[PDB]
């Protein structure tokens, strides 16, 4: 049905959520307050917006108690996800009236960016500017905090103003359904089987172009190397090989991949589970009108499915530990589990703690809580599906244009739950032993880009692993002297703990800097000394050449931690603009902004 609203008649639902997600965070929250509508006697259903056409939101009024929810996630520089892309363009160029359509907006963001939420503001501002009736206040849900515990609070104040407005009341059934049944597949052919692709069956044995999120190039690991001394830390240089995928990228662009579970994990989960996981079934949606048939590829193994398809890693959210409570046969365990999902007092207090702080995973939960066992299928439709990693390319396609390399610092710590976390991603690329070894990924676009005249001098500034995308921005800039072309001003402020246990690429950095590539190159050692010395010392030190570059229209580039290096660096820069600029503070502010909005301050942070 291409009308969502003719789609929300046929099947019976007066509730459709909208979700603007690329890891599947914002499409769980859809999912989850799509199955609270039965709680009030409505029926909704979750919906991709770009599977339909946003104009048909006029029609609503169509639909008795019709109401729009918008669960959307905020990306690269305030941006719709790629799915909601349509949808905001949209919005840009209508100015049809939606009197009549009630809606409600829960935002996906976090704080440490420069644009908090400017998706979910602006759905939200631009639903109210065209006609549109906000049913309850804009979610700014913040992942830098604790995004579950926004979202739960807000989910249940939504739910008040629902009933409060439609005149309807919860039913209190908390009997909690299934989504999906399974069956087993007892005699499948073994070629019928997902082994880990995604998309289509047998899309990694079978690799055709065009290589993207759905269907992944699975690239060579050429080179894997140890780039710091010391088994303190793993910081790792990796190359992988994309001849052949025809896949084009640019220094500053980032590169995705999809990992596999540690089968330590998978195999102590089958254990504690006391299931076969080379048991080949399929979980399929009770919902026979949905597009969304099974919650990841089937039929597949259960082995299959917790190594690629599902996350065993990551903190559980509450609606996993409120439906898993029913299988805690030890009163005590099963009343700790069902109170994580309240939003406030004791529960949540022990959520954040017991399984947020703790940093437990789903095998630490079954392990500290014994008495907990659920089915393996049921759990396998609980888990979140396992999402990309992405990394910074640390590489220039003017050098090299069919590897994509990546610098990346191995996850690895103890929790207070004495066990040993690992990061998903970086251990399992470490153990890419080079020259046989595949990894499944593919490249998203940024904006993050070096000046298109090579006479623009940069500013780059990336302490640790924030120096990836500079490595490449280097080799780039050095290529172009090779090339005959006049070359800018290039500068690195790097920084790292110590010179002598994890100074990254120390060899290649001196060498750009002796062939003239490297115009400066200033490294800040953090813990040579009492007192702290970062990047933002050397710039401040610096302030007299750096005005003279920005005010001739140099870009910057700050790439890292955004906790806080990203914020006391561009604090750095109002000050250095405010002394030197002849201006006041404030003005020194709007004049950062406005760098960012000509394209001359570039951020490439993370956390
Ligand atoms: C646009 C973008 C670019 C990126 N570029 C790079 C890059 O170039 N290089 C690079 O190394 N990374 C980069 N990252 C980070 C990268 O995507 C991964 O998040 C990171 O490698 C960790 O993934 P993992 O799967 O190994 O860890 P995960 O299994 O996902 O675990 C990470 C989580 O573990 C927890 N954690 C980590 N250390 C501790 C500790 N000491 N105590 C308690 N909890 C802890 C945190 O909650 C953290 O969120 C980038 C991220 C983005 C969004
Ligand atoms: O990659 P990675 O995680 O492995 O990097 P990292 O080692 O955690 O950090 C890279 C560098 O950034 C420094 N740093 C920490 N907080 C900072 C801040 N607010 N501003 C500027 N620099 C800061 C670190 O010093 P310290 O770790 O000594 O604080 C270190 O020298
Ligand atoms: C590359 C990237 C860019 C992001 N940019 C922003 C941003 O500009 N503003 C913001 O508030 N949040 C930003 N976020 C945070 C996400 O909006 C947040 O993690 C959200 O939970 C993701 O939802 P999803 O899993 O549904 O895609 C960014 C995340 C990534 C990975
Ligand atoms: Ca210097």
């Amino acid at each position: 049905e291409s009308s969502f609203v003719e789609k929300m008649k046929k099947t019976g639902r007066n509730i459709i959520v909208f979700y603007g997600s690329q890891t599947g965070t914002a499409e769980e929250f859809a999912n989850r307050l799509s199955k609270d509508a039965h709680r009030y006697g409505m029926r909704g259903m979750s919906a991709d917006p770009e599977e339909y056409d946003l104009a048909d939101l006029s029609s609503l009024p169509e639909i008795d108690n019709a109401l729009v929810v918008f669960c959307m996630a905020t990306y690269g520089e305030g941006d719709p996800t790629d799915n909601a892309q349509d949808f905001y363009d949209w919005l840009q160029e209508t100015d049809v009236d939606l009197s009549g359509v009630k809606f409600a907006v829960f935002g996906l963001g976090n704080k440490t960016y420069e644009h908090f939420n400017a998706m979910g503001k602006y759905v939200d501002k631009r639903l109210e500017q065209l006609g549109a009736q906000r049913i309850f206040e804009l979610g700014l849900g913040d992942d830098d905090g604790n995004l579950e515990e926004d979202f739960i609070t807000w989910r249940e104040q939504f739910w008040l103003a629902v009933c409060e407005h439609f005149g309807v009341e919860a039913t209190g059934e908390e009997s909690s359904i299934r989504q999906y049944e399974l069956v087993v597949h007892t005699d499948i052919d073994a070629a019928k089987v997902y082994m880990g692709e995604m998309g289509r069956l047998k899309s990694y044995e079978n690799q055709k172009p065009p290589f993207d999120a759905k269907n992944p190039f699975l690239a060579a690991v050429t080179t894997n190397r140890k780039l710091n001394q010391g088994t303190e830390r793993h910081l790792m240089h990796l190359e992988l090989d994309i001849s052949d995928s025809k896949i084009r990228y640019e220094s500053g662009d980032h590169v995705a991949v999809y990992p596999a579970n540690d089968s330590a994990l998978v195999n102590q989960l089958g254990k504690i589970l006391g299931a076969d996981l080379d048991v080949v079934m399929s979980l399929n949606n009770l919902d026979e009108e949905s597009n969304k048939k099974h919650p990841f590829p089937c039929p597949t193994s259960y082995r299959t499915a917790l190594t690629y398809y599902l996350d065993i890693t990551n903190p559980p959210r509450t609606n996993v530990l409120y439906e898993l409570a029913q299988y805690a046969s030890e009163p005590s365990e099963q009343e700790l589990l069902r109170k994580m999902a309240s939003s406030s007092g004791e529960g949540k207090e022990l959520y954040l703690s017991w399984v947020v702080e703790a940093r437990r995973h789903i095998l630490a939960i079954l392990q500290d809580c014994p008495s907990l066992r659920p089915p393996i299928d049921h759990l396998c439709e609980l888990l979140p599906r396992l999402q990309a990693r992405y990394y910074s390319i640390a590489s220039s396609s003017k050098v090299h244009p069919n590897s994509v390399h990546i610098c990346a610092v191995v996850v690895e710590y103890e929790t207070k739950a004495g066990r040993i976390n690992k990061g998903e991603a970086t251990n399992w690329l470490r153990a890419k032993e080079p020259v046989r070894a595949l990894v499944p990924m593919f490249v998203r676009k940024s904006q993050f880009r070096l000046p298109f005249k090579a006479t623009t001098p940069v500013i780059m500034v990336g302490p640790g692993t924030g120096v990836a995308p500079f490595i490449g921005f280097i080799q780039e800039r050095a290529w172009l002297r090779q090339q005959g072309k006049e070359v800018g001003e290039t500068l690195l402020y790097y920084g790292c703990r110590r010179s002598d246990e994890d100074y990254l690429y120390r060899e290649e950095l001196a060498q750009f800097h002796r062939d003239g590539a490297l115009t400066q190159l200033n490294v800040a050692f953090s813990r040579e000394q009492s007192h702290k010395v970062y990047v933002q010392h050397l710039l401040k030190q610096d302030r007299e050449h750096l005005w003279k570059l920005i005010e001739g229209g140099a870009h910057i580039y700050v790439c890292g931690d955004a906790r806080n290096m990203a914020r006391d660096v561009q604090n750095t820069f109002y000050d250095i603009v405010a002394e030197l600029g002849a201006m006041e503070h404030a003005q020194a502010v709007d004049y950062i902004k406005k760098l960012m909005t000509k394209g001359r301050y570039s951020l490439d942070v993370w956390s």
